[PDB]
């Protein structure tokens, strides 16, 4: 252990994942992709009690890497669609999978795929300046993360259609209403309060958290992993076309 | 087909800048949905499916959304009496929801005043719902002996949570626009002064999207979900029937 | 004729009361017995509306202690068992309950008092209620549905910090996260509620209880899957080093 792009440490039964290119506001590439899923097939193993997600820097996460795509591998178009199909969809089902209490510390603006997915967290926690946009339409792409069939769920269909068809850009505020985020701190004091949170919550009895959670989320993964699958055929097409 | 607009009783249907604008035009009676208007209603979505624009908008002209239902399209009575009027009003309410589970452009409610019965239950289909704050949203049903319908049955616990559906649904709790907000089932309230320009404004920007990926994310969203609504509406549907031929719906 | 219990039916609304305001209303054996008893009747009954509630200051502090410590025959392996199954039957009466359910939330609520909550169709709260739901404190799972219905009403986000690290909500919380139809203030609470029960009492019968069908009926069936599943693994729980 091990990193490129992330930073992953392990105190206190919480193993924290850190998104670490700041430079490039966290943006998420391929390599980062594959790490994230080391990184989580490892804490699903380990003895920590809880894991979070958290950027460095100012950003949470720009979402995708504009870069993913401009590597062209032999195949052509074709096969590059193909492969980051295969990937994406196996990078959301881990999450989808993972079996320990999943948090996501927000430290600042989130977009894209980093946004969807939080609808399989389990807590998010949000620093007043963050913000929460996924302009997929405007960029000619479907939804992704699931959230075509969670952020219906979580924010009501009405809601959820500004975001992921028009593209509407949420406050951490807006979020909080919405449904999407836990709650949100002032700046100046949201990683102490987290923390301290967090810390409680990592003191409470771990088989407890680990058996709850699983009672919660086991029903409902068989058809999430199917959303997942749907989501990304359409993906794959959608960059194919014209319009992308 | 049609060129710019089309030719209705009840509605008027025209089509600028991408954007197919539905108008509920009975406004002397509070644009009260009867028969004519379910038919044409239907006509103009199936329209609005086939042309060419991105968005379609359902709003109301004048003072009101729509007052739901028309009362006078109970008392025409048919040859078969009431027995045949209820099974014949039930097979058009049913195909008449069922147009908006299928409608695949991206569909917005314009709500400018007060909503009642029907023309509220329906916008747990709708895509977006922009409403005036002096619009307000009411479903009387069990007040005039009725059960629910719309896919309302199924859509407001889901949009609102049970505990806030039910003093709707069952208990006919009329709610302000900030209220339906709040609740999940407006996407936003404006300000009556500037409601019809900032809607509009907000639009325009819409339609201005790559067209095929509104239709498919939505289709993303929608389309898994449909066989399920297609199966209350059936189901709302019997349940009203038998409704209409007992003695607490008169 | 109930002896943890005070049934009584006016103005076509059954209320049933908690009373054993000594213990804050624990719900021990008998009670789950006789509050199956009650609702059975209360369903067959010609009362349009069912309502619960707390005597004194709690709406219910939940399962009593002592329901644990009574050891029978076959030890704790039995006891697990026995409990398991009454809990699955007693949180199938709600499931299954025909007429509208109220529940008028007079102060505090804990543990399966609070979890069967998302199977009511109002909740009116007063100022002073409070929600909480410490099971993974002490080592157990959720159950009453609340690991289905409690995401569905309160989003996941919200519903987590709940039932797996038991945040007590006040009752503008838990009114905010739709869990509570509508809060009063204490020291008009009961006549606020009562007037407005009265009223929804004069609706068309029929209507209500149709109506209920159309909205409950297609999603029974789920609850109870549900039900069972939360129910085998708080049998495991219970027999646990955790416990
Ligand atoms: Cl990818
Ligand atoms: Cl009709
Ligand atoms: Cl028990």
């Amino acid at each position: 252990m091990g990193f490129e792009t992330l930073v992953v440490t392990s105190e206190d039964g919480i193993t924290k994942i850190m998104f670490n290119r700041p430079k490039k506001k966290n943006a998420i590439n391929t390599e980062m992709y594959h790490e994230i899923m080391r990184a989580l097939k490892a804490a699903s193993k380990d003895d920590s009690i809880i894991t979070v997600l958290t950027g460095n820097g100012d950003y949470y996460s720009s979402g995708n890497d504009l870069t993913n795509f401009t590597d062209i591998p032999p195949g052509g178009v074709e096969e590059k669609a193909k492969n980051n199909a295969v990937l994406l969809r196996e990078f959301v089902g881990c999450f989808i999978d993972f079996p320990k209490p999943l948090i996501a510390v927000v430290n600042g603006p989130a977009v894209g795929i980093s946004v969807t997915l939080l609808g399989l967290f389990d807590a998010v926690y949000a620093s007043d300046r963050a913000t929460f946009h996924t302009p997929f339409s405007h960029l000619g792409q479907s939804p992704e993360g699931c959230s075509s069939y969670t952020f219906p769920k979580i924010m009501s269909p009405a809601k959820a259609t500004e975001m992921l068809i028009f593209g509407k850009k949420l406050t951490a505020g807006e979020a909080c209403a919405q449904g999407l985020v836990t709650e949100v701190f002032p700046d100046s004091t949201f990683q102490k309060e987290v923390w301290t949170r967090l810390k409680a919550f990592a003191k409470l009895p771990p088989n407890a958290l680990r058996i709850s959670k699983e009672v919660i989320r086991k029903r409902e993964r068989e058809k999430l992993h199917a959303v997942n699958a749907e989501e990304c055929n359409v993906l794959q097409g959608r960059w194919l076309s014209d319009e992308c």
